[PDB]
């Protein structure tokens, strides 16, 4: 009945959706049980030649289980 | 004697956000015959405990009101 | 008991923000009779091609849900 | 559901925000009975010439949008 | 005439945000006495070192200066 | 140097301009000081026969005289 | 297509309306296709006598043409 | 010259907005003895599907930073 | 070194991902030196048959040379 | 029951933002002795006729309510 | 009367006043009537060996000259 | 490429900017990836004898990685 919250960042050469989405799952590879996560802010990296990287702020929050 | 109404509204996808604003856009255009814009106001994602994501989308919305349309 | 919904509508107007506001208050005071303030939320002007401009203001009301009106 | 309605409201009490709150979205839910989250946006007190207090909440809610509602 | 002044004011009170507004208001009300609405801007707790909890509100209220009085 | 700050809220039947030219005059009858007054904020008070009264919330600054309250 | 997106004041002795309009005009002088201007911010400038200035700071996009710096 | 750590954390409580408080300041004084200030960031209601209530605010807290564990 | 920053819009029919690549590419022909575009704001128009078009408007920032 | 005022202030300084911020803060505490935290709410520079910079702090305060700081 | 606002970010490795600074005095190379330069952020870059630059971001605003 | 978000405090006697360095020297220590710290919000404390201590809060990001944990 308490829970942490953190931002995160994803990034993909592809998308914001998939930036996030990568972003998510790693994520829940660790804490979990996430359930939204919001978008605060996007976003994007380039470099000399153009490439493209698509950046974006996530705010999850998780179940504090029992710890520290 | 032109007075807008202004709404927020909401779509969803599991595709993009794209299409999420495509969904909420359609959806405004099949009550009211005159939206031009609509604004970004939030972005967020769902995941269910499968972690499926659904991309959702909050809009903004104005269009024309009717004479004698409630509020 | 007493429960609110709040609107944000925009009034437009050549001459004025002021009278597009007023416009818009009028309008919202030909429905519903407990309106007493009017927030300013947003302005712009929209600008045609011979640059005629149109004064318009986003305004947020709120006013008593009546049962009989379905939400 | 694709689409979500959005709306804002506001409950008043002479005793707290929380009641303030509940009593808003418990009307809505009369309506729309799939309301599952409500923001609070804004919080503020009317005093009277006596002192005597109210409690008011805005409150932003969303449910699925039906077919023929209103946006 | 008919200028008001704005002011923020915090009370407190290790019982509730209402109690801590309520406080400030009564307060308030004895040095300038026509303030009908008080706004929420910011809501905080201190917490002591043995644990003990302070709820803490910084509320807006206006009111009318008198004709003569300085800034 | 150390200057004050305060909002103050001005009122008219016609405009906003009328509503904050009467809020910044009041100002300077205790102070010379008054250069800039930054909008806040602007609503509509409207009463039951729909006289609408333009309301604006303007921010000003000036010196701290040494005998001032902030 | 691509925008360009600038904030513009504009100010006037009478009214926000019209140092708006002056902006926006001044602006369409140079480029045609102004089709909405935002208000970012209003305040007023005031003298030593009191004389009021009504100023507004305007968004304005346009699109960009190749004889145009960024 | 000292560093801290500054945290966002919710709690939730089916009493009120002040409860949900507290329970989230006594689960962060379990972990750190010296949080002394906790701004309200946020407030909001879940709402199940039989219309209970759980009320929940998201709260900011910082403390000293020390040499060991995480940013 | 000094810096100016400025907002610019990008359009596009598929993506706010596609306007944003075409108003950053537009931008690196008037400088080659742009780093990062952030997001202001995302919306779209829509026209009276519903055609979409998604616009963002980014701001960047590059080495004032002037010149 | 305790009550605080909150006020903005703003230091200048041609030397620095930290020398403007205790230049208000100092000056503030010749009145009120009790005045603990100050919170940055803006920065500025005025820049005169021949480029001399003037750095400029807007501060917002808080104390408890007395009848030498009337509000 | 008619004011372009710009924004415009200056750098430096000792302090966000000398950043501010270089940025005005660089604006006024251009214009010659800006009297206020507004803070918009404020940020510092980090080198891998840890060296800092504090960097600014200010708006400044000037009477538009003819063309 | 994810990575983590913090808030982090610096304070110090000396100046804002050299709280910053502080808590950006600290964070170091932790992880060596950290390029950009953005200031959020800046305070000061004052104590009974009128010194003072500069307080800022920054915002960094770094890769993720097990020696901090979400
Ligand atoms: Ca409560
Ligand atoms: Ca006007
Ligand atoms: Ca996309
Ligand atoms: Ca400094
Ligand atoms: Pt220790
Ligand atoms: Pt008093
Ligand atoms: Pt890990």
């Amino acid at each position: 009945s308490v829970y942490k919250v953190i931002d995160i960042i994803g990034t993909s050469p592809t998308s914001w959706e998939q930036a996030a989405a990568e972003a998510v799952q790693r994520a829940r590879d660790s804490v979990d049980d996430i359930r939204v996560a919001r978008v605060i802010e996007q976003d994007m990296a380039v470099d000399s030649a153009g490439k493209i990287t698509y950046r974006i702020k996530l705010e999850v929050s998780f179940k504090m289980r029992p710890s520290q």
